[PDB]
């Protein structure tokens, strides 16, 4: 008895069970049916007369919902069979798939997506119009969210840019289809950091034993790309005559290397030879250690032989070839000998076809036992197999083929051959998961019957046919797809057959349906290399175009479940073509494209989806390889300081297939570079070098540089009198001796009638320039992405990529610009931060100060209104997200209204406790009141908290805390809000000279701030001007203050201001007068925002500025200085020694910082220590160890190519923090400048110390090559 049956069910599909009874025992067999949480209990007495199908149908109901279902066929009366089967039950009649440009990304990266949706005939389901996608971070945070994707041929595509620093391990792609999902894919960001590198060992040329030898390539790379330099030790162990060979040699990123063997002489064909290669990284000496067996061959080929069959039918043709194949892998052409098989007296002397075959058709007469097949060549090589004839207990087969087209309405006709005289066989046809027929055939003692069926409407377009019988006491099967090719979608991809050559274009020639939908992509190995564990995407589609993926269960594929008689047995950088295009008119469109310039071999792919005929796929992957013949490689330190001598070093590369000597021409971009022992007029200096094929070979060129800012890094190379080039252009960063902390003074007008008016400056080696602004955004506008000269990387401090971005769309909004670009910019950069934001929220919906900490009430306040801000503006926030943070917020209220801090004080005069908790209450009640849907949402934490302010209003005498407690009370419209600011007004400074007003606490500049933003409510525009003139004259050179929250209230303030003060329009001319000349500047644009006026004066003492007009402007001053290099400390004791490390190379610095405390003051700020290297140095993986672990580093902050490394503290008091931190050098450079360290209050830089450091020094004389060595040297 064989059942088979669909092994998945549906709400309405008809389920159909075959039951084909071929027991020539009885001449009837009667059977019950169960089929079965239970929602199912539909039972049927039964009857399957001998030799003869029957077909039970089952009427699935509409209601069924997701359980555990069963199917039982009971052997009733005197016939014992008991069989049982699982089946899935399928909810959905889609299917979805999500496609993903690369598994691995970076850091600034974009992520590009397509999520495929098709129904069971694999095209567009014409019922789902539209998909729900969200992707989210590592931790699960929602960062994009696609409500209503709209399918496009079942297509939606889309991308999503990840953040500059963003959060790190597996995102998740997740879609959805009336809230339930689809289907899922993930995707990994990681970092490169992986200092470490990988070093691979394969033969040159395939190792043959009358070589006598064995090639190497010996290859290091860091996994970003770049060469790496060391000495490589490689052994190889022959252990027969316990023998070693050494060599080494000196690699740069890729080497060769011959081994000679004495006396070599292999027992078999083949020989493996372990082999062992120590990596030694150059100055690090860190280590890698790789090991391969390495075959040495007797023959540079080998035969296997392909059978038609495994075993041979005694009285018919069997075919079978020779193949024949290079070790590689590849066909072997033209390989002669001679094949012979005594048994039937056959023999040929050919040799192999192009294909690497030679192909046989044997005879066996009846009486043949077995087929012995020989093949001798005349170099020795011979390969026999035996092949057996079929025993019919294990070796019995049955196979379909398919003799005519397979057309709708036609018959389809199909020989059955069985090894066996067949009494009878069953077929059966699927479609769509369902058994549309079947039928129990009886050839007449036959080994081959025709089968013909008529092709029913069930069957279209898309059908399958499984053929079964019993040979022996084992199921014998084949199948066939019934692919109706009038009804499919035939897609075809190619490329011309040709070298695809890096730089040059190539061709896409594709064919299927005019209206299809094609979807191409190309991938390079290598990311396929390091992730092809996780699914890849070109299997999951394949799939999908057949069946359901121990061993190949064909019934499970086919869908299907078999069971039978307990005693019968079953027998068994960049990506690129990441193109969407339509096929066209003529049915074929041609895509034209350039190859990128990149050594890397590809897996290109191609789908398409037509509306009416849908799915067509191409057979197998595309592949080829592009190999650029010439290139050259840099390896730079990111930075150098005027006056220093360094070695640039370059790596050259040549693939061709001879030595050629490169000439490489190093620059002097605009006298940026002093070749050292050239004069200062040369324009470019060229060196020349042999490069074998397949050797990296260095090249070097011994610099200073003269100019601060970027040294443009220019070198073009050649090999062949220019037949053959490559170029690079770079950047290396000339930094200044000490760190430059630039100072603007800046003075604005505000002119309503047509005015006149004078300002003098004075002034006080120190570059100055002059500039000219029509807005408080501009050069803010202009520096969104980089605001703040100090690191940033802390959850309070992250939020200048957030909320300055706010403040100008804000802005942006009141004034109604229309200015676009700019609205654009805030808007991305916005968006950019929310992404990064989210690494400081907590696992209770608060937010913190590092990535994982206990949650701050100041910044839960902080981050949960400022996004429910900027809710206006971009559509990605997460409400519920939001929601819960406030939520969190609001349960840390008292009783009493008052806000208590939470988690580390890292910020004194706001979380502190010791004036009854006025600026962090006062603080919480703003952030709230200044937006209406957080106001309306927590009603009752705003009426608590100003009860709680009413209450200690009295006490209030710390400007900082009345200015927050003012501001609170002006946006609530509270009673005392006129006594709070007066209160405030009292507490104010002048300067008479200079027309300033302001607030002198330890934070003036957020005080003075958040004083301003009362003046502004309460429209105490004249007295505010005053205000405004100091804090202008406190801004960084960006626009923005120096820190962050002085920076976010700052603002605030200021453009609130503005906004009220500044005229409708401007029309004002300013004259700039220094020395004798006289610049000339006239803004006559209101709307106008992006505005260089920037001017250089030179070393000047006084300075003139005429103003004339009408409107609203600043005028800047920007001092440069250039301090000596020197140490000092302000309430802060730091202390540095280096470490006896015993190599020249390491640097191992001992960093030692503590606060000091004075009076009730114990413990500073939040604090940083920043240590910068000298010129040439670089970190290693995690350079700090011996922390002192009193007070834990809470962030460690690797920069600048490894140059700089800043490490955070919640604070420190007078406990030591210590901590190692270990460098490398990596570039030769002399005359190297001194470096430093600094330690830092964050939110009063004023307390520092600095502490200076220098490092063995290296003379010029041992950095030259001997060439440029100059004339004081020998
Ligand atoms: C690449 O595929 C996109 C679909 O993602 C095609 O874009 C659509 O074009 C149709 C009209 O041809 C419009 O209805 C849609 O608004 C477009 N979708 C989007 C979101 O752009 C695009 O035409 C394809 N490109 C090519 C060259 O074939
Ligand atoms: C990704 O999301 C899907 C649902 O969209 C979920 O089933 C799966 O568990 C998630 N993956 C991870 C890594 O948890
Ligand atoms: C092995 O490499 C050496 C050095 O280039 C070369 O001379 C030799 O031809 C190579 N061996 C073979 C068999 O190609
Ligand atoms: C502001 O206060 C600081 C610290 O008390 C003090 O050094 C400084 O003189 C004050 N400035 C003015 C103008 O009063
Ligand atoms: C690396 O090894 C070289 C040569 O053995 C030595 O000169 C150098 O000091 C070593 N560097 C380190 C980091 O130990
Ligand atoms: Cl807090
Ligand atoms: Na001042
Ligand atoms: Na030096």
């Amino acid at each position: 008895l064989l059942v088979v049956g669909p092994k998945f069910i549906r709400a309405n599909q008809e389920y159909t069970l075959v039951i084909s009874n071929f027991n020539s025992q009885l001449s009837k067999v009667d059977l019950l049916l169960k089929l079965e949480l239970s929602v199912l209990n539909v039972t049927k007495m039964v009857d399957v007369r001998r030799n003869m199908n029957r077909m039970i149908n089952f009427n699935m109901p509409e209601d069924l919902t997701a359980g555990n279902y069963k199917i039982t066929i009971d052997g009733q009366r005197g016939f014992s069979f008991h069989k049982e089967a699982e089946l899935v039950y399928l909810s959905k009649s889609i299917s979805g798939l999500i496609q993903v440009d690369k598994p691995v990304f970076k850091p600034g990266d974009t992520v590009n997506f397509r999520v495929i949706v098709l129904d069971t005939e694999l095209k567009p389901p014409a019922r789902v119009k539209s998909v729900y996608v969200t992707i989210r971070d590592p931790q699960r945070n929602v960062i994009r969210k696609w409500s209503t994707a709209k399918l496009y041929a079942g297509v939606f595509e889309s991308d999503l840019q990840i953040a500059p620093t963003p959060m790190l391990g597996v995102w998740n792609i997740s879609v959805e289809v009336e809230g339930e999902e689809l289907v899922s894919k993930t995707f990994e960001v990681k970092e490169y950091v992986l200092s470490t590198f990988d070093v691979q060992v394969m033969p040159s040329v395939i190792p043959l034993e009358e070589h006598q030898a064995v090639n190497l390539t010996i290859e290091a790379n860091y996994h970003f790309g770049k060469p790496v330099q060391g000495v490589a030790k490689v052994e190889l162990y022959l252990d027969d005559d316990k023998l070693k060979l050494k060599k080494e040699l000196t690699v740069y990123g890729k080497g060769q290397v011959e081994l000679r063997f004495d006396n070599f002489a292999m027992d078999a064909d083949q020989q493996d030879v372990p082999v062992k290669v120590s990596f030694v990284e150059q100055y690090t000496n860190r280590t890698v250690v790789k090991q391969s067996q390495i075959t040495v061959y007797r023959y540079a080929y080998r035969v296997e032989l392909i059978k038609e069959s495994p075993q041979f039918r005694p009285g018919l043709p069997f075919k079978c070839a020779l193949q024949f194949t290079h070790h590689d892998g590849t066909p072997a052409k033209g390989i002669s000998g001679k094949v012979e098989v005594s048994d039937v007296r056959f023999e040929t002397t050919t040799t192999s076809d192009n294909d690497g075959l030679i192909k046989l058709e044997l005879q066996p007469s009846e009486g043949t036992e077995q087929l012995s097949i020989h093949f001798n060549a005349v170099d020795g090589f011979f390969f026999y197999e035996d092949v057996n004839k079929v025993e019919t207990v294990t070796d019995a087969y049955i196979k379909l083929e398919l003799k005519s087209p397979i057309k709708r309405n036609k018959l389809m006709r199909f020989m059955v051959t069985c090894t066996e005289r067949m009494t009878f066989f069953v077929y059966y046809v699927m479609s769509k998961g369902n058994i549309i027929d079947a039928g129990f055939m009886r050839p007449n003692k036959q080994p081959k019957y025709l089968l013909q069926l008529n092709a029913t409407e069930k069957m279209i377009p898309r059908a399958k046919i499984l053929i079964a019988t019993v040979a022996g006491r084992t199921v014998v099967y084949d199948f066939a797809d019934l692919d109706f090719q009038e009804l499919r979608n035939n897609f075809d991809l190619s490329i011309d057959e040709q070298e695809i050559k890096p730089g040059r274009q190539i061709e896409l020639s594709m064919s299927g349906r005019p209206g299809a939908y094609v979807g191409l992509a190309a991938y390079d190995k290598a990311l396929l290399l390091f992730n092809k564990n996780h699914d890849l995407f070109w299997e999951d589609i394949g799939q999908v175009f057949d069946g359901f993926h121990n061993e190949f269960d064909i019934f499970h594929s086919l869908g299907l479940f078999a069971r039978t008689l307990d005693d019968i047995l079953f027998d068994s950088q960049e990506s690129w073509l990441w193109k969407n295009v339509s096929i066209g008119r003529s049915g074929s469109r041609k895509l034209i494209e350039v190859v990128p310039d990149t050594t890397t071999s590809w897996y290109l792919t191609g789908f398409s989806i037509d509306p009416v005929y849908g799915l067509g796929i191409i057979k197998k992957p595309i592949q080829f390889t592009t190999v650029q013949p010439f290139y050259i490689v840099e390896n730079l330190p990111y930075s150098i300081k005027r006056g220093e001598a360094v070695v640039l070093q370059f790596t050259l590369f040549n693939n061709l297939g001879a030595e050629y000597i490169a000439d490489v021409t190093l620059y002097n971009v605009a006298n940026q570079t002093e070749f050292v022992g050239r004069p200062n007029t040369d324009l470019s200096y060229t060196k020349s070098v042999s490069v074998p094929p397949k050797v990296g070979v260095p090249i070097s060129f011994l610099i200073k540089a003269r100019k601060l800012g970027e040294m443009a890094v220019r070198v073009k190379a050649s090999i062949m009198l220019g037949h053959e080039t490559d170029a690079l252009e770079k950047v290396i960063r000339v930094m200044p001796e000490s760190l430059v902390q630039p100072r603007m003074d800046t003075r604005f007008f505000c002119f309503d009638d047509h005015k006149n008016q004078t300002f003098p400056i004075n002034l006080d080696s120190t570059k100055i320039e002059f500039r000219l602004n029509p807005n408080l955004l501009t050069t803010v506008i202009k520096n969104l992405d980089h605001l703040l000269g100090v690191p940033t990387g802390c959850g309070e401090q992250n939020m200048v990529k957030f909320v300055p971005n706010i403040l100008v769309l804000d802005y942006l909004h009141a004034i109604g610009s229309k200015e676009q670009h700019l609205i654009d910019k805030a808007t991305n950069l916005l968006r950019q931060g929310y992404q990064n934001q989210m690494r400081y929220r907590q696992t209770d919906g608060s937010f913190g100060l590092w990535e994982t900490t206990n949650g701050s009430v100041f910044l839960t306040a902080f981050v949960g209104t400022s996004m429910q801000t900027a809710v206006k503006y971009i559509s990605d926030i997460d409400a519920a997200m939001v929601e819960k943070a406030l939520d969190w917020l609001a349960s840390k209220q008292h009783f009493s209204g008052r806000f208590d801090k939470a988690g580390a004080e890292y910020h004194k005069e706001m979380q502190g406790g010791l004036r009854n908790g006025v600026a962090l209450t006062s603080y919480v009640l703003m952030a709230l009141l200044e937006n209406d849907i957080a106001k309306a949402k927590h009603a009752e934490v705003i009426q608590k908290g100003m009860t709680y302010l009413s209450n200690q209003f009295g006490s209030i005498n710390n400007a900082y805390d009345l200015s927050i407690a003012t501001y609170a009370m002006m946006l609530n419209g509270h009673t005392m809000k006129e006594e709070a600011l007066n209160k405030l007004i009292d507490m104010s400074f002048i300067d008479a000279d200079k027309n300033e007003r302001f607030w002198n606490t330890t934070n003036p500049i957020e005080t003075t701030a958040y004083a301003l933003l009362s003046f502004v409510m309460a429209e105490k525009y004249t007295d505010g001007i005053p205000v405004m003139n100091w804090l202008v004259n406190q801004r960084y050179v960006t626009g923005s203050f120096p820190s962050t929250q002085d920076t976010f209230v700052g603002l605030k303030a200021l453009t609130k201001m503005a906004e009220k003060i500044s005229p409708s329009r401007n029309d004002y001319t300013v004259q700039l007068k220094y020395k004798k000349s006289a610049k000339y500047f006239k803004i006559n644009s209101e709307q106008i925002d992006v505005e260089n006026f920037v001017d250089i004066p030179e070393d000047t003492k006084k300075l003139e500025i005429n103003v004339g007009g009408i409107g609203f402007g600043l005028l800047e001053v920007v001092y440069q200085f250039n301090l000596n290099l020197v140490n000092f400390e302000n309430r802060f004791q730091l202390d540095l020694e280096k470490q006896n490390t015993g190599s020249d190379y390491e640097l191992r610095l001992k960093v030692c910082a503590s606060y000091i405390p004075q009076l009730t003051d114990r413990r500073s700020n939040m604090a940083l220590i920043e240590v910068t290297l000298p010129s040439g140095y670089v970190v290693d993986r995690n350079p700090i160890s011996e922390q002192t672990k009193v007070n834990p580093i809470q962030k460690t902050e690797i920069r600048y190519g490894g140059t700089s490394v800043v490490l955070y503290y919640d604070n420190m008091g007078s406990e030591r923090n210590c901590f190692t931190l270990t460098a490398y050098r990596r570039f030769k450079v002399a005359l190297k400048r001194p470096a430093y360290v600094v330690v830092y209050d964050y939110y009063n830089t004023n307390l520092n110390a600095i502490k200076v450091y220098e490092v063995d020094k290296q003379n010029l004389c041992e950095i030259c090559d001997e060439e440029d060595c100059p004339a004081e040297c020998g």
